[PDB]
């Protein structure tokens, strides 16, 4: 009969068991009678709230269910809520509003014209009329979350409104089924499978939504049938296709002429469930040479209609994967050849070079580890030296927002929890959301927290050598003790400062029960 009620049956009716918060007062009268079937999990700060959330919706691929407080709650989330935006996270973000009676004289923790307060990251953002609609509006945001493209939305309520009567006619809500598993219609599905069939020398670009839909097995029987070599896009967020497939090409270079130089000679590029394209470094050139022709799958029509060039289809991108790989015919072309075996760099017994970490991670962790990246330098070799096999294998920061990963590999490690997970951070990277670590601490979540320091943002130093920019401030954070902040929140320290104590450190964090935070002295760039 309470909206309180009638909203935790929907939420439970919709799939939902946990709830990612950090409370304030005006949260109180939705948390208090907090259901024995669902499950509360708090972090210190609202970035770090949001991404334990996103990590967990991404490896479990459905909502994930958050609850802020108020303006500032909201917007300490704000950067999350940017990264969250891009990889198309179904992220439903609650927060409290002050009582109704007093949001017009502005009360303290008044979330003044709070639907404004997200935009332009969520899709779909609002704050209910009355108390009876908080349920309809709980379900609007849920299905506006799961529908394609999927993405972070949301919902202000008032905190007098949860003892509220809740509409009676609100049960018709909780048992609502949204489809968006579309895909195009048999006819010109014909015409694009006949261009595929027909294409002398094919390419595929597969893109995070690829993984987020688990159509990365059907990406694969497609490039076997079209024997036709795979990138993945640039500024990837997630991983796409097995890595040491023989058709894998790794991640596409993020400019303009760069892309179209690759591409050339490429009669048709196929790209799934990626941005056409996320360049990052100004390359200009040639989108596409000529006898290039780009076709683009897309969940998401502002991808479509942003694209500078190719034809596109919006469509789901399970949906597309499926019917193009049952449909295209075996080429008689042989299969590309797998990459090169990535080369063992010199090292010394002292700092580590990134390349050697990879490869011994490579080595020592499971087949099935799943590996999240916030170490900006040394992306590139992390793509090189990582054989991920299986899908959800691999998260980064879909805006380049930075904060993402600590928090993010706690919430992946709770949604698979038979993984093994390991984020491997820099040590700039690692302080914007540090105090998520307290959360794998008190919950005894068991992610591996690998951090590469050495002393500086190496990725800014140089990105200001191609740009020519001399005598930038701001660019060194020495004098971080990452074993002292771990033992600050409870998580295991160790360090590792050759190659001997790295071997070592790893093999106990694999057996460790409890998280565990490794501090890798690594080589100055
Ligand atoms: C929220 C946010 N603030 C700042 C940046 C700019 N940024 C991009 S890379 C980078 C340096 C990261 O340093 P570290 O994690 O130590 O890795 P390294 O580049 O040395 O491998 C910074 C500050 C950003 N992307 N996001
Ligand atoms: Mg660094």
């Amino acid at each position: 009969a309470s909206v309180h009620g009638t909203t935790y049956e929907l939420l439970r009716r919709q799939g939902i068991d946990t709830v990612f918060g950090n409370p304030g007062f005006n949260e109180l009268p939705f948390l208090k009678d907090f259901p024995e079937d669902f499950r509360y999990i708090l972090a210190l700060q609202e970035a770090c709230v949001v991404g334990i959330a996103d990590g967990y919706a991404q490896a479990s691929r459905k909502p994930a269910f958050i609850n802020l407080h108020s303006a500032a709650g909201t917007g300490n989330a704000m950067g999350a809520l940017s990264n969250a935006r891009t990889s198309h996270s179904p992220l439903i973000v609650t927060a409290g509003q002050q009582t109704r009676a007093m949001i017009g004289v502005e009360a303290g923790e008044t979330n003044v014209d709070a639907a404004n307060l997200p935009r332009p990251l969520v899709k779909w953002s609002y704050e209910p009329a009355s108390a009876a609609e908080v349920p309809h509006a709980m379900s609007r945001a849920i299905h506006m979350a799961s529908m394609a493209p999927q993405g972070p939305v949301y919902l202000s309520v008032p905190y007098d409104d949860w003892d509220k009567d809740a509409d009676p006619q609100s049960h018709h809500l909780f048992d609502r089924h949204v489809s968006s598993s579309v895909r195009l219609n048999d006819q010109d599905l014909d015409i694009l499978v006949k261009a595929l069939n027909s294409a002398s020398n094919p390419a595929i670009v597969l893109g995070p939504d690829v993984d987020a839909a688990n159509a990365n097995a059907d990406c694969v029987m497609l490039a076997e049938r079209l024997k036709a070599p795979v990138w993945v896009a640039p500024s990837a967020p997630r991983c796409p296709f097995p890595t040491r497939h023989p058709c894998f090409r790794g991640l596409m270079p993020a400019g303009i002429a760069a892309i179209s130089q690759l591409l050339e000679g490429h009669d048709v590029v196929l790209v799934i469930g990626a941005p056409v394209f996320r360049y990052y470094q100004y390359d200009p050139g040639q989108y596409l040479k000529p006898g290039t022709r780009l076709i683009s799958v897309t969940c998401d029509p502002l991808e479509a209609a942003r694209a500078p060039m190719g034809d596109a289809i919006v469509a789901d991108i399970g949906a597309m994967a499926s019917a193009l790989a049952n449909l295209v015919e075996e080429s008689s072309r042989q299969l590309p050849t797998a990459a090169p075996e990535p080369a063992k760099v010199d090292q010394d017994a002292g700092r580590l070079h990134p390349e050697t970490v990879f490869d011994t991670l490579n080595d020592m962790a499971p087949e099935n580890a799943i590996y999240l990246n916030e170490s900006t330098s040394t992306t590139a070799q992390m793509w090189q030296r990582l054989n991920m096999r299986n899908p959800g294998s691999y998260y980064f920061c879909a805006a380049g927002g930075l904060g993402f990963a600590l928090p993010a590999a706690i919430g992946v490690q709770l949604a698979e929890p038979e993984r093994q997970v390991i984020a491997v951070i820099g040590d700039g990277s690692a302080n914007y959301s540090i105090s998520a670590l307290w959360t794998a601490a008190q919950y005894n979540i068991p992610t591996i927290f690998v951090i590469m320091n050495n002393g500086t943002y190496g990725m800014l130093r140089a990105f200001a050598g191609l740009l020519e920019a001399e005598n930038v401030p701001g660019l060194d954070v020495p004098g971080i003790d990452f074993r002292a902040l771990a033992k600050g929140y409870g998580v295991q320290a160790l360090k590792a400062d050759n190659l001997e104590q790295l071997k070592g450190s790893l093999q106990e964090a694999l057996s460790a029960k409890g998280p565990v935070l490794i501090e890798v002295s690594t080589v100055s760039p």
